[PDB]
């Protein structure tokens, strides 16, 4: 569906318009980057065995990633203001985020975005596990001190969350019940959340993952595989196209019901305000 749909666009802009068509309007932007020492490891195949994270004069998946998504959702960003947090290195393991700046100080558009990304990188110490519990609360945080204003969080990651030894026999880790249960209170909230997964993966867990939550509200989550939708035998501007129609259709819809269930504007009242932590840097 995705593919039949990108086919016939060539420009992000082409997508940014067909999102306003199927009645998208003002929205935020939350950023969370995965910073798990495993990013040293899951280029194996898809980039050429450097780390996901390494720095060099063309972008590795977190920029291209980031810059597409930004492009695309750009045009409907009233303030520009974008918070953006890392998680997963020593400093935060899988209890915390931290702010790209400090006292949490927003980014000012995507452009700045990448260029602290590239400024923070080297200085951080990778670490682990995976959950993304406390980036999907620091955004609900975000949501309900904005007082209800449409966002979407994007989190940019390279792996699931972290398994239970036990899986097989149906039981869940910390790191999964607590970001499913992040995911079922975030649907109390103006929120979508979108998770971009870069490199080897593995990811056959996610075609399956989002028709297992819980109840729900509305359904507020997407995964989309940004390496395999870019390894297709496609042109390059259709790739890019491909990849912001998969990780964004599902965005509308998701906007229309935070309307229809009088979420959009208001606050919650019931959520625990997370304190992001400093960024571990110079």
């Amino acid at each position: 569906r995705y593919s039949k749909i990108s086919d016939n666009y060539s420009s992000l802009l082409q997508v940014s318009e067909a999102l306003g068509r199927a009645g998208l309007e003002s929205s935020n932007l939350i950023v969370g980057i995965d910073f798990t020492k495993s990013n040293e490891w899951t280029g194996a195949k898809s980039f050429n065995r450097k780390s996901l994270h390494h720095l060099s004069n063309t972008p590795n998946p977190y920029e291209q990633a980031i810059t597409i998504i930004g492009r695309t959702l750009a045009a409907f960003d009233e303030d520009n203001l974008i918070p953006c947090y890392g998680f997963g290195d020593a400093s935060t393991h899988d209890q915390d985020v931290f702010s790209f700046y400090p006292e949490g100080r927003f980014c000012n558009g995507f452009e700045e975005v990448l260029a602290r990304y590239r400024e923070i990188v080297p200085q951080l110490k990778l670490a682990g596990p995976t959950s993304f519990a406390p980036i999907i609360e620091m955004a609900m945080t975000v949501v309900e001190q904005s007082s209800g204003q449409y966002h979407v969080l994007v989190i940019i990651a390279d792996g699931q969350v972290t398994r239970s030894v036990d899986t097989e026999h149906g039981r869940l880790s910390p790191q999964e019940q607590k970001t499913v249960d992040a995911i079922v209170k975030a649907s109390t909230l103006p929120l979508s959340i979108v998770l971009v997964g870069v490199g080897d993966g593995p990811w056959d867990m996610m075609q399956e993952f989002d028709d297992n939550i819980p109840a729900r509200a509305f359904d507020n989550f997407q995964f989309v595989n940004f390496t395999e939708i870019m390894s297709k035998n496609k042109d390059q501007s259709r790739k890019e196209t491909e990849f912001a129609l998969s990780a964004l259709m599902a965005i509308p819809p998701q906007y229309k019901a935070t309307i229809e269930l009088n979420l959009l504007g208001v606050r919650n009242g019931n959520i625990p305000q997370r304190i992001p932590l400093p960024p571990p840097v110079q």
